[PDB]
């Protein structure tokens, strides 16, 4: 059988690539940051065309667009990876659908996410940071950051918030990252019936015995008045739990990362905590750890500076490279904790805005803060070379990073 005896390159790479550097565009992506014009053809994984949005405004604009919709049940939806025909065939969360009907379930969840519930959330975190920390300081001279402070850390926080006991963290700590994970459809399937069926096991109990939390107020409420299906209740409380785990636990491990390479603007951060939420927000811009969450299906023609999007066509809103858009942000791969890094896109835009935004924004400055207060001499105990990244189908991230410290 004859061979490919032509050259290669392509004018529809594949897509999504994978991070070589924590806090660097992978080169791919590089190139299309480069190129001219708002879309760019990419190749999935599965044969299939689709558009990338490159540039900062035409990012806003289609994340603006109703004409984008983010039903993944449609044939059409891009999928980036074998394991997202696991959500095409489940239950949909608000993050699925298009309004009218995502803002009447995104309003049921929205009282728990206020800016006033945010900062009475305070002293609950800073004691969730600290114990945390206590307990990993004491264990040993030594850690994996992930597992005893990244992770835990947030995922304590949103179970409170939603009224799911701690008690079973190992149980869906692991299925939340099996799914989140998952690389074939199978491992995915099996990973959200796991979380599937403890979250119905949950909701029966609150109608038994009304419960505290996000969960609690939407079975004793919406539910029993019909406004939510069971499933939507599950599907919904599964999207917040996950979410509420792994994003604020990968900003963790690759802020530090981060930081500890530009090691001139850790120490002014230090000096100085009124950086801090500055600091944060370069932080999400230039990490920006969910592109994964850019999908979107055309229900209808769309022109764009000159380029059509047809019907029927996908669209991944790709933040990471909108969010190295030079003509927003000067030298923009440069870490700069000192620029204004307003405006990014880190958590969207419009309609299907972060939901948890400002939760994941007080976690990090209390994680940062505690970290600079409690172990000042924290560094990595391997080096950046013998870390492992997870790939781009997925939330970015390490799932370890073995970090030392000075002693007690
Ligand atoms: C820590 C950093 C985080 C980042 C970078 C991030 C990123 C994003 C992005 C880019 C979207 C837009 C999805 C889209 O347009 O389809 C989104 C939506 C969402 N996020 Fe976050 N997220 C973070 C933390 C959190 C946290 C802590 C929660 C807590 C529950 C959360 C819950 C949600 C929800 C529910 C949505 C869907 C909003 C909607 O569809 O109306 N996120 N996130
Ligand atoms: O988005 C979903 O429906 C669930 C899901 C599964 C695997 C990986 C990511 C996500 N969602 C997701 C998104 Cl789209 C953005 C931020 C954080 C999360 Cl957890």
């Amino acid at each position: 059988t004859d061979t490919a005896t032509t050259p290669q390159t392509t004018d529809a790479p594949a897509f999504p690539s994978n991070r070589s550097c924590p806090y660097q565009l992978p080169d791919g992506y590089a190139q299309l940051r480069d190129t001219p014009g708002p879309l760019h053809r990419v190749t999935l994984y599965d044969g299939r065309q689709a558009w990338v949005v490159t540039k900062h405004e035409a990012a806003r604009k289609l994340l603006g667009d109703p004409r984008l919709s983010s039903n993944r049940t449609d044939d059409n939806f891009p999928a980036t990876s074998p394991a997202f025909e696991a959500v095409r065939e489940s239950p949909q969360a608000f993050i699925g659908l298009d309004p009218p009907e995502h803002g009447t379930r995104r309003r049921m969840t929205i009282s728990e996410f206020t800016v006033k519930r945010i900062k009475g959330m305070r002293p609950e975190v800073e004691e969730v940071v600290h114990g945390f920390l206590d307990e990993m300081l004491a264990a040993g001279p030594t850690a994996d950051l992930v597992s005893q402070f990244a992770l835990p850390v947030p995922s304590m926080v949103i179970c409170r918030l939603l009224g799911v006991p701690y008690a079973d963290h190992e149980f869906f700590q692991d299925a939340s990252k099996r799914l989140v994970q998952s690389t074939d459809a199978q491992s995915a399937l099996t990973a959200r019936n796991d979380l599937a069926g403890y979250l119905d096991g949950l909701i029966t109990q609150f109608q038994t015995e009304p419960g505290a939390g996000l969960v609690g107020a939407l079975v004793a409420d919406q539910l029993a008045n019909g406004e939510i299906d069971r499933e939507e209740l599950i599907s919904t409380a599964m999207l917040l739990l996950i979410a509420g785990h792994e994003t604020t636990a990968s900003m963790t491990s690759l802020s530090v990362i981060t930081l500890l390479d530009h090691p001139e603007q850790y120490a002014a951060l230090r000096a100085d905590r009124s950086l801090v939420p500055g600091a944060v927000e370069e932080l999400l811009r230039y990490l920006a750890i969910a592109d994964i969450a850019g999908g979107r299906v055309a229900t209808a023609d769309i022109e764009v500076e000159g380029q059509l999007i047809r019907a029927g066509e996908g669209v991944i809103v790709v933040n990471s490279i909108a969010n190295r858009d030079g003509t927003v942000y000067e030298d923009p791969d440069a870490l700069d904790i000192h620029r204004s890094a307003r405006h990014h896109l880190a958590f969207g835009f419009g309609v299907h805005q972060c939901l948890g935004q400002n939760l994941a924004r007080l976690e990090l400055e209390v994680i940062l803060n505690a970290l600079m207060d409690r172990v000042p001499t924290l560094r990595l105990a391997v080096p950046v070379e013998q870390l492992v990244l997870r790939p781009g189908t997925t939330i970015q991230g390490v799932n370890e990073l073995p970090v030392t410290w000075h002693h007690h």
